[PDB]
């Protein structure tokens, strides 16, 4: 519930930014943004931009025309990408906030909804003056991607009937009036959307924050954008790539573990993919593409793409087999520091992997092609109209099990390369004159909580209604969550030093009930937190609350609540400092009444600062150390018995109901955690 | 039956070497090796070794621990390889025989049986002072890999009953007392181990000497060992590789021919392998992995390895398509001399293919991966416990038909490259003023013979029994064999010269009854012999006895007989000079009563000496000429009608029984050859 103060100039500018997220699916002919848009003469505005070549480029594509309103926009299709990147460059190179805003009002009014939102979200995140301003949560901007079609439909019907037929009847269908607004209860999906064991974890993969999280990841550093803005970070880009996915997959594999699901399965482009998924969405023209269980990847429609994909991976194998090779106009050694970066950019086909300021249409991307084949859609009708899968959007990608299958496949390939890195030696890890004597944690408890957000942006309003910037329509759904807990660390030091304290969470046992060995477990640990303590000689005890963990955040406030906070000169400080991290809700994987066993790994090493990175991301240790150190590479497990290391077995309990559905039953009062 | 004299210092040193092969599966707490081992302080012995880095390396791995006793050891698994190579380096760098021996007694006592044997066999072969000493035959050191499980079991039972229930009853089960020792008759395998036509040739592929032969090949020059020891041989290593397999496959294809079996079949990693095999073995934990007929190679478990294997071969295709290319930090032309070497090292993934003194864990090997996929086992439990196939050991590899399928696939690939070599011209092959006028051979007759060896090393003895170094337990099995024959060569020379005389054996007809043409037959010929004659002008006749053929040897003597020979200051001179060649038994493929037709090819060319190679192997012609010249590459068959060449059609007859089983029937006296 934490805030940050803000003056009137901010408030007024902020409000201007947010005003464009109102009733995104329509136009209020009475809005201020509409007057600005009408007043804006795009052909006479060359002087609004600091880059005339970008403006000229836009005006050219614009003279021929863009993606029409009402078609689905996706970053994964070439022409739409060029157009969206072009729009973004105008947003970005606008000289001023006033020029930025006029341009944004223009695009808001005259361009495809999805395109505009896409570029506007990114621009705000990216523009120097505009960063430090808050954005509505991805699910409040794009409800259509965060709301399964049962509810979305009920919403259509409720709006068409301007309320309920008879209030008791739609109490039974989970629809409520609460404070002049509607609330629809929403369950997670059937086996008619997840038609296999994967359904056990719908509550994770359909989770709105998880999905938001991935969308924020993309938006902070789009594959198509070079690193110029982040200077010295350019060097660490590929390294992020690995860390982001490795880390995400670890979090995901933990959920599997507590639902008895075991290892994410391998697959092949020459065989059928066992595990299907039926996205519960529809676009303007099309229901989303369904991928049934045992879907044949290898058919006529996909042959040429499979040829592409196969060689793409096999050339990585050739790079591993040589060790030094000239590739992409560089001479690159895989014992080199620069290697980690290369690898990452190679798999993502970055703008950085090439010359490029902005990615050339013609540089074929393994991720792009992978998502087309796994999405299982029919081939696009023309280049403005394609049949959407979940893999077509960062908002929806984490929903399809095939997503984790793809990125696990990538991560394994990079781990294959990671054999070329030099495993940390003993004195390397050994912190001289520093020992952790004990670690102690509070009770770790997961549980479920209803959570609300306003889905009004996917609901339609009348000419009259739009004047009021109407937003009646809320989705209440049980989401994972845990109680706050503290870790206390007992330390003995010879000397006063400065130390970094990192603590990770990972698995304890196989699916066979065997202890994981570190040589096989290191990729399965995810970072919870890091910080810097001045450490005194003698015995000390460091306490750390789950509330202060570096890698997690509070939920976003609805746009309504943001405005209510501006009215009293404030902003939600997590939405401010760190919108791009995992929600704290999802910090722990769902536990059991037993207590599910995991290891908390605590690690203390010497703090040796470097000049602050200017960061596209999660502020990471002001260190020359890698991301996710010391788990950034294969280990020699002997070297992990150091006195400044501590593995502590920890059990995650659960409380109240065991399944989200038990919360959305009309007339049943659930067991709520206390 | 030929020997070599030896003094008392040799005898005493020899005996010390052999003492460690007694009751390998246990420890005699009363043995001398046990006292030496107890007395040996490994941590205080840094001064026993000429390479302190190797000692430090060992002591490090040793401080963390090795493969425990009773697990199966295999060179094909990473950690076990590192440990075994480390042990070997200690054996190798021991400064002295006394240091070598103390170290060997230590490992004998405290380390895994298989590991120790592996490294000790190799060390002895490799150490300067210790070469020129004799080693027990691989099948007497590792009976477990040379004895099918019917017999192995009967042996267990016989030891448990301390003899036979009733002597007549186990005469019926083929068990005999002969001179206070046991003899078990052993048949070759059913179709419940070879479940297809491949069974026709079990008598070849289960043959103990053939298998020994391959094990000796490995042990003389391990893939993981650089060539430093053999100096200028380093240059010819890849060339051996081809010659060894090409040659072996020729010998194998001849057996096929006389059993009406035809060409070794091709296969694909994307398809099922037709031809299964059920290894008749079990380890401590596991029965060996079975590969049924029509086993699907392409499944989830094997996908990622298939990706590896496929690109591994396809990059060889790219090297063929370019002709000059930078690869492995060399610039390599396939018209170059160095090419043949490269090719070989590429397919075997040698230590030489890289920088390496000793092979790095992380350099993935096509042979290693091939054997895992074709072995069809479940994936290893942890890295000290895997489920063995026949392809896991050089002792057992030649038993699995898939072995010949793999290496034929390799050999074909190199033959594909061999198009880049320049075919021998006419004057190149033409020996001026030298003509073979006639060739004449004695009758070539194969037949079967019982053969004995002591399998005691896979049988367990009591605390008391071990004191006597007990060895009761023998396996008598019919093995292929031929009668000695002589070739006489009629020569006419203008001049006195020195000539090399080479003679090869190969096929006459297709499976279709058509004469093979040389363009297609050259890879199917195997070298029988080469030598150097001073040739006088005028007419001469050279005789050569099958007994003196350069490429074949007498059987090994049992360890008992070795000791009985030392007692009178001698050693078996074949076990001395040439333990690493094919047994003479297997010189000819099994004939028929008809006479089976083959060609003997006789070739005489000018002897032009070069400084003697210091040889890891079969002393080959002291020539600048290739291995297996003039059949080292594709031919132009015109150029093979020279006067110093002679192709002679030759028929191999058989005598006595036609099948080995007819020899192991109780109360049936077989037709024995005379
Ligand atoms: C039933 O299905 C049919 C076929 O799919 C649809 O017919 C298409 O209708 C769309 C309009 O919705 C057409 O696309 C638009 O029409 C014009 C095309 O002009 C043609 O002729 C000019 C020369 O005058 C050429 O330059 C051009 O190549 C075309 O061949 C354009 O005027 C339109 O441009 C407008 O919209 C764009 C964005 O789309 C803006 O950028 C512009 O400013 C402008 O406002 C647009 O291109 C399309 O041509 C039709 N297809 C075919 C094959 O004829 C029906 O719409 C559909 N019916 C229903 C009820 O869905
Ligand atoms: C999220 O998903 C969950 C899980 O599927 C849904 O929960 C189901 O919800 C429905 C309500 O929508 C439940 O159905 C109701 O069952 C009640 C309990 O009945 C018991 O006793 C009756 C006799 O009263 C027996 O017949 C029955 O076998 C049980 O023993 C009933 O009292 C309800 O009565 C209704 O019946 C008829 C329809 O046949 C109506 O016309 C009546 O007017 C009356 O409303 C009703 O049938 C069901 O139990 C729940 N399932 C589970 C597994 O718990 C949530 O609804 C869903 N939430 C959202 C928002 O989708
Ligand atoms: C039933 O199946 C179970 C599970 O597979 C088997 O249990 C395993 O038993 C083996 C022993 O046979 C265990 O391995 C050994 O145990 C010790 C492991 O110590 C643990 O704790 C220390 C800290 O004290 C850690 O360092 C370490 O990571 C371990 O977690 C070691 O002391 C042993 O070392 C000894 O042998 C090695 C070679 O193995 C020598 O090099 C050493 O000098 C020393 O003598 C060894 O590592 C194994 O831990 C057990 N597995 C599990 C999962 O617990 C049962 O044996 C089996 N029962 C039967 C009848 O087969
Ligand atoms: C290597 O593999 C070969 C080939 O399989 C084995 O050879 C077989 O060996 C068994 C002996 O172990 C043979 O079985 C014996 O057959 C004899 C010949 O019998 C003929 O006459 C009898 C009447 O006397 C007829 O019934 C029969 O049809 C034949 O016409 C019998 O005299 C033997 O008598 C035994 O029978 C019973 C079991 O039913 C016992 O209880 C008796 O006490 C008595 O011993 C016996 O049945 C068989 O012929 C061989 N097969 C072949 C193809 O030749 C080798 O044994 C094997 N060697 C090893 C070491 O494994
Ligand atoms: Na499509
Ligand atoms: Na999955
Ligand atoms: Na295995
Ligand atoms: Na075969």
């Amino acid at each position: 519930f934490k805030t940050t103060p803000v003056d009137a100039a901010f408030v007024e500018k902020q409000k201007k930014i947010l005003s464009l997220f109102y009733n995104v699916n329509e136009i209020s002919y009475e809005a201020e943004y509409y007057k600005v848009a009408q007043d804006f003469n795009i052909e006479a505005s060359k002087d609004c931009y600091t880059n005339m070549k970008a403006y000229e480029n836009f005006m050219m594509m614009y003279k021929v025309g863009f993606l029409p309103k009402n078609l689905e926009f996706s970053i994964f299709y070439e022409k739409m990408r060029e157009e969206a990147i072009a729009l973004f460059k105008l947003f970005y190179y606008a000289k001023d906030f006033e020029c930025f805003y006029k341009t944004a009002c223009y695009a808001r009014v005259y361009m495809n909804q999805g395109m505009f939102l896409y570029a506007y979200y990114i621009a705000i995140i990216q523009r120097s003056d505009t960063a430090s301003f808050v954005l509505p949560a991805p699910y409040e901007a794009y409800p259509q991607y965060f709301v399964n079609m049962e509810v979305k439909n009920k919403m259509d019907y409720v709006k068409m009937m301007d309320g309920c037929l008879d209030e008791k009847i739609c109490y039974n269908y989970g629809i409520i009036k609460e404070n002049e607004q509607f609330v629809m209860y929403a369950n997670y999906s059937n086996s008619l959307t997840y038609p296999n064991n994967e359904d056990r974890i719908a509550y994770l993969t359909e989770d709105v924050g998880l999905n938001a999280y991935y969308y924020y990841f993309h938006s902070h550093l789009p594959f198509w954008w070079n690193s110029g803005k982040y200077g010295a970070f350019k060097e660490r880009r590929g390294e992020i790539y690995f860390f982001f996915y490795q880390q995400l997959l670890a979090r995901y594999y933990m959920e599997r573990l507590t639902n008895g699901l075991g290892k994410i399965p391998e697959f092949s482009w020459y065989s059928p993919l066992r595990t299907g998924y039926l996205p519960p969405f529809n676009s303007f023209y099309y229901p989303f593409a369904q991928r049934s269980n045992d879907y044949e990847l290898h058919t006529e429609k996909n042959y040429e793409e499979i040829r592409f994909l196969d060689i793409y991976e096999k050339t990585f194998f050739q790079y591993l087999q040589q060790g030094h090779f000239k590739a992409f106009d560089k001479k690159i050694d895989l014992h080199s520091s620069k290697a980690v970066n290369f690898v990452g950019n190679y798999w993502q086909t970055n703008a950085d992997l090439f010359e490029e300021d902005f990615l050339q249409f013609y540089q074929r991307s393994y991720e792009v092609n992978a998502r087309r084949v796994l999405g299982a859609a029919p081939k696009p009708f023309n280049q403005y109209t394609f049949i959407p899968s979940a893999l077509d959007f960062y908002q929806t990608s984490a929903r399809d099990p095939a997503f984790y299958q793809l990125y696990k496949r990538i991560v394994q390939y990079i781990i294959e390369f990671k054999q070329y890195q030099v495993p940390y030696t003993q004195e390397a890890l050994h912190f001289v004159g520093l020992k952790i004597s004990d670690v102690k944690v509070d009770k770790m408890v997961t549980f479920f909580d209803h959570f609300d957000f306003d889905a009004f942006n996917t609901v339609y309003f009348s000419k009259e209604e739009l004047k009021s910037s109407p937003h009646g329509y809320k989705v209440r759904q049980p989401r994972l969550n845990h109680k706050p807990f503290t870790v206390t660390i007992d330390i003995k030091s010879d000397v006063a030093t400065n130390a970094v304290v990192k603590m990770f969470l990972g698995p304890k046992y196989d699916e066979n009930g065997f202890p994981f060995s570190l040589e096989d477990n290191w990729m399965n640990f995810y970072e919870l937190d890091w910080f810097v303590q001045k450490v005194n000689p003698g015995q000390s005890q460091i306490t750390r609350s789950s509330t202060d963990f570096a890698f997690f955040k509070e939920d976003s406030l609805p746009m309504a609540e943001i405005y209510k906070l501006l009215d009293q000169g404030k902003i939600p400080t997590d939405m401010f400092n760190s919108s791009d991290t995992m929600p704290s809700r999802l910090m722990l994987p769902k536990g059991t009444y037993d207590g599910f066993p995991f290891q908390l790994f605590v690690f203390v090493y010497p703090y040796e600062p470097t000049p602050k990175e200017s960061e596209p991301f999660k502020a990471v240790v002001p260190d020359n150390k890698p991301f996710g150190y010391p788990f950034d590479r294969p280990v020699l497990p002997q070297y992990f018995k150091q006195p400044n290391m501590f593995f502590k077995k920890v059990l995650v309990y659960h409380e109240g109901e065991l399944f989200p559905y038990l919360f959305n039953i009309p007339h049943y009062t659930p067991d709520k955690a206390q």
